[PDB]
């Protein structure tokens, strides 16, 4: 049977240390989930699982989907869990939810994600048995995880930015090419804001009191010349570095939720199914070239769906970094026109990259922009730390 | 198409701060995975995904399945990921493996779990912005996580054990019977050791001294009801009628479980020996203060979908999180004495240990291998889940 | 048996907690005050026989910090130095120590001083060397933690210093209005002293990267009784009648203090101009939860030693650890509204701040300088001390 | 003015770092030693007027530690106390301070001592107060970190005090054997003193949980040049010609020392037996990288003040932080093999350990008591000081 996506929503995306620095991952997740049940008006015991992507879990919220479920007031009968495939986690939680709906096990599930990167822990694996001999280390959960993701034989000291410079260097991507993508990314998001199509995805959030409904990172005044004045983060290590804060996705706080269900049950509950899952694909690449993950994964998803990238009307590619994104679009042999059907309400550079919540944000816009365009096929894909890719093909209902 | 389970193996299980204490969660999973491929002889490019249950992740190993894959020397073409549903995470990882294999998306994946409770980090949410005004609290991941799993509206200061006491209380469960179970638990494990059946199950783990360890660290031959009665209930100081001790509780432990999830065709094509196939599974939400009873609704869901009853099930694995917890489920299953002879035949949580993430894969290793050994048909694996859940799968022999 | 006289007592400005000197260390600040003291006086660095520094939150960044400040300020390697701790009374303790060492003949000229960077005081743990497996791990704020442990296992004070302030508030029936009035008056005197130009006489301007700072950051031109009334007591939750706030407490701050201690003969030999001499000093112990009354017996000891009474005393620096604390002390002294006219005349801990190690030398700089402008005779410096102590000293104008 | 005599100088046994007193804090040790001293002297607790303790790794578990040891030992709340640090000379410094303020007529009886738990020195961070997102967060071992900071930023020494020992080995052309011979001799005197029952008057035995300990952990009767010859010089990777090993180095250790400082009259009135009086003392600064030669200029200062020469000293205590270091001092002292028999007759830093803050009162224990046992006249106590200082006292038999 088919699994359709209904009402994919998200909180606004906050900056790192910004408007949402007060709220936990659970706080953001609860808000998106209650917001979701509010719009759909569906009984809480219609929900058979809350599966969330969450890339920096800690014991503040074990098996977070169940915690977000209980903290949103859902009955104790609603199960929940946590998944982590880095950047892809949110799509992973949607694909899993589709698998257990299409298989007949479940009729309705919540698939989503929650990340508060402002509150990702520092931690130590040296404090339990003694730091006498070894010394004690305390790691920044964000930084550390970005050098360790490829395992001990595959380290990347400079993390995700080092990988983005790897691609820049491999693919001869100019610094101007990267700042150009960055500015245009901001335009789309600012345009989408003013057009009012973002109120359709966004579950506003109350903070200690004010209620925020706009995203924190997109800037109206962003320009190419302005971006030119920024320092490439790894410029010391690399005279030919290009990747800066301006052409990189930021760190951010958000949550994302959607209903995954069947057409019959959606009809029964008065829901409006936007898209259905067609195919998906997962790929592994070299950790130091992670950014090219979207190419082998997209291949597999398209192949499964018997389509070509030519058959795809709309694309969500996350853009962890301009350089990375440009490397994927180069493989895809893209023209200027293709740019007009890719990330048309923004991307990670302009909207931010609240990692576990990013998969569900691309889904919100992809699903929604498809119905308003009355287009047919949609592709969602993302590079993944440690060297993976993930792509799903969605079809409008 | 079916999803079948091949060569499910595990490490030995070390105690907390014990023999595998210098070994990380990745170390243990790499050993287990490397052992799986060595026995099965499959080319490493045949693996399409490594899905691991892993309950105290940190940035020493993000999306851990991927890291285990790489550190085992698997092609960088092999994806992997990490799942958390507390105790039920090793089976969760299996079920997910079955779903994406039965769906036709994949022909072969690895499902397992990995836990080093010995090396679970200490963490703080106060260092990023500074403790100038608030101070800096550092939490024990193990200790903190027993409080939080039910959220802010369903508080449990004493965690899973406090809920194990609640079951003793609501179910009228005596310490004697609790300790009688633990005793039974050790000599089924200790039996199963001398009978040499753990041999098929276990990937011997080499440690620098260099020795190879191949026997589980917690089982004890000299366990008796009398010796256990001497044990102080952990929550005695708050509770007069308290019964739950270290002796009828599962410990904190270090291990990894690995398993091949594929189709009957692919396994024939690779010379594999499928043991069980997935018949059904179920998940259930219960009260966070009474988590222990989670297997009961979950099992009925799994049984319902299968078209079976608990009579149809010949072999049972229940993780014995606590004796009281386990007895309460068996009391709900209206269990008798002969029912015990089909339940937990190589030991369980109290004797073998409970390395949370790897537990669903130990139970699977036993269920599948013992079903085959006895030429029994149906097996049931089920487990209570911190926070108040239950998961259960029904497996059928091939 | 010679006299001990004090020459050119100076200090840095006093920065706010997390304020204008946050990127500077206890040593940086001490190096500035010392270089300024040598630069004004012109004393040859190899005339300095010891650099004795009161310093309340030492760590291994700067061991025996008087030595480190001496070295980092460019003094020869022949100049010895050390660190002393008696909490708030450390800066005075270091002067009293210098006086003893000079009156005896062992030395002729030393530097006595203090240095605190509360902005940069460490967080620490005594659980991580051998592990928190069995105990758990704490990370302690050296500020907050030191304030509850100061009185030992038999006299713990969970609410720290603020708690002791409240205790003095209750015992002496001290109103919020009163404490807020003292504080307002404290800022007034500081802000005026500043406007009148007298504070620049004490101050060594500090280079901070790039500018030069020469003005105390903590005082406020705009303090009112009405503004103060708005503030919520730190301990209001614990105690409905709590009165101690941010506004009527001393601040946590960054500064350093230094002065020459030498003999009359020696000052004369180098053509230095002594400001005051040590008449007497006393120290005393009180209940740790009543430390704040420490100055009362310490003063009585110092007076009796000196054959004086508080009526012989033209000027008083009594550190305002807390308005509730300063008011209690004066109550034991039975103070007039007129008596405030001779007490803390350019401000104190509440308005200028309380860089704990350095505060003793701040009070001395004021006291000694202001004894000359009024052409008074006797001055008293005294301080309550966490853990329940007091220190007092009588200085006489030369 | 009046004289100052040292009564009943005692210590705890000295424990190895991570050794027998690992479980005890510096306060635990300071209390043990202070109670010992109080019970042995029968003095009334309210007769102590100040507890001045050398303490070289203070943290907020025990602020102004003299007062915490005072209160936790059961002294009245009326007894003041403090902490001093001049690194390795810290415990002598406390004696000298106590002396100054008895001779001044200020106090009639104070306690001077030192206390170190190097087993439990804290881990600390300057990176947790204002946040670590842009810098990261580091946490330092207080011991390891102190190895490089004592000399400030203009006189770096990467390998700390050990490197310093190598520098004195290099410049004085001191052989590995000569070094190791001293170590052996250090150990024989230690063990010999145990057998002769002479230590039983220095030592206050220390109860530890699950028994009473009375004997130092580090001496070993079996020490030989041969055994020592096998050890690898700590810094051989950098220096092909290194000599300094764990065997001819002084160690990291745990102990407290206490003694009484009073007048001759007060002693008599209280039944005390005055052992010695402090003739004079001297301090000095030397180049940080030539740290261990500190005792050479400080001894000459102290001897000069006393009107004595090094010939006039019957007993020398020299803390031997390293063999190479001690020997360089002895060389400058023009020692002959006969001079070795009046120097450190019960062991030294190498055989008993170097519990930094308590070393001073250990040397003082042995020096006072061996001057009475030998019917001699003048003792010299001197030690080098990390950071590049020297400190010495000359005492006289009463
Ligand atoms: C983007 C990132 C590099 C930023 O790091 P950062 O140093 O915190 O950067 P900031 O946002 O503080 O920006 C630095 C400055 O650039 C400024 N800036 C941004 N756009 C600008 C423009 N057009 N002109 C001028 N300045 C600009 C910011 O305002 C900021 O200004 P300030 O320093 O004056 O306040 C980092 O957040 C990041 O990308 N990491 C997460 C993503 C990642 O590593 N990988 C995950 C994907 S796999
Ligand atoms: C009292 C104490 C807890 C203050 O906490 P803090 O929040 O870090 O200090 P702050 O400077 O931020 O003051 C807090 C608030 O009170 C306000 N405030 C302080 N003094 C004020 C005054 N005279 N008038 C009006 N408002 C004032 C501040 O503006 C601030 O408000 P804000 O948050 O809106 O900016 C801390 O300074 C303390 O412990 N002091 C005692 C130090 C001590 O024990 N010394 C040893 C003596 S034994």
């Amino acid at each position: 049977r088919d699994a359709v996506i209904c009402e994919p929503v998200r909180t606004p995306i906050g900056r790192y240390g910004g408007m949402f620095r007060s709220l936990t991952a659970v706080d953001l997740g609860v808000t998106a989930l209650k917001g979701l049940l509010e719009r759909t008006g569906i009984a809480a015991d219609q929900v058979e699982d809350v599966i969330l992507g969450h890339c920096y879990p800690n014991s503040e919220a074990p098996a977070i989907g169940r915690v977000v479920a209980l903290d949103a007031g859902l009955p104790i009968t609603v199960p929940g869990m946590q998944v982590d495939r880095r950047c892809g986690s949110g799509l992973q939680a949607v694909i899993q939810a589709c698998l257990q709906v299409r298989s007949g096990d479940h009729d309705l599930v919540v698939a989503g994600g929650a990340e508060s990167m402002s509150n990702v822990a520092f931690y130590s694996t040296d404090m339990r048995w003694g730091g006498a001999r070894t010394g004690v280390q305390i790691h920044d959960g964000l930084a550390r995880g970005r050098t360790t993701a490829g395992g001990k034989f595959h380290p990347v000291p400079g993390g995700m930015l080092e990988t983005a410079e790897n691609l820049r260097r491999e693919y001869h991507i100019s610094r101007t090419e990267q700042d150009e993508l960055a500015v245009r990314s901001h335009q789309r998001a600012v345009a989408a804001q003013s057009e009012g199509v973002l109120a359709e995805e966004i579950i506003p959030v109350p903070v200690r009191e004010e209620t925020i409904s706009v995203d924190e990172h997109p800037r109206a005044d962003t320009t190419v010349e302005a971006l030119a004045k920024l320092k490439p983060v790894l410029l010391k290590q690399d005279p030919e570095a290009t990747v800066t804060a301006g052409n990189s996705s930021g760190q951010n706080d958000a949550a994302s939720m959607c209903i995954v269900t069947t057409p019959e049950k959606a009809a029964e509950l008065g829901l409006k199914p936007l898209v259905r899952l067609v195919s998906w694909g997962s790929a592994g690449v070299a950790p130091d070239l992670m950014g090219i993950g979207p190419v082998p994964a997209t291949e597999v998803a398209l192949a499964k769906a018997g389509l070509t990238l030519a058959d795809i009307d709309l694309i969500e590619l996350n853009e962890a970094f301009a350089a990375q994104a440009l490397a994927v679009m180069r493989e895809w042999k893209f023209g200027e026109a293709d740019h007009e059907r890719t990330n048309v309400r923004g991307s990670g550079i302009s909207l931010g990259h609240p990692v576990g919540a990013t998969g569900g944000r691309m889904l919100a816009t992809l699903a929604r922009e498809l119905h308003r365009r009355e287009a047919r096929y949609g592709l969602e894909t993302m590079c993944i730390g440690g060297g993976q890719g993930l792509a799903a093909v969605f079809e409008r209902v």
